């Protein structure tokens, strides 16, 4: 499945990923395609931030659903 991340310039990243996946796992795997560390990285889905250990499978995401990735310095 795969999900679009949209960042604050507009770029756009497409993830395979399952729904059983982590929020967590979402990060590394960014950090896999992106080098940004995890814990530059916030993700927001309706409105949420999204917690580092659900899946997305909690918040619903679906196919071809789009997140929004907000980097942050560590504070």
């Amino acid at each position: 499945m795969q999900i679009f991340v949209k960042t604050l310039t507009g770029k756009t990243i497409t993830l395979e990923v399952e729904p059983s996946d982590t929020i967590e796992n979402v990060k590394a795997k960014i950090q896999d395609k992106e080098g940004i560390p995890p814990d530059q990285q916030r993700l927001i889905f309706a409105g949420k931030q999204l917690e580092d250990g659900r899946t997305l499978s909690d918040y619903n995401i679906q196919k071809e659903s789009t997140l929004h990735l907000v980097l942050r310095l560590r504070g």
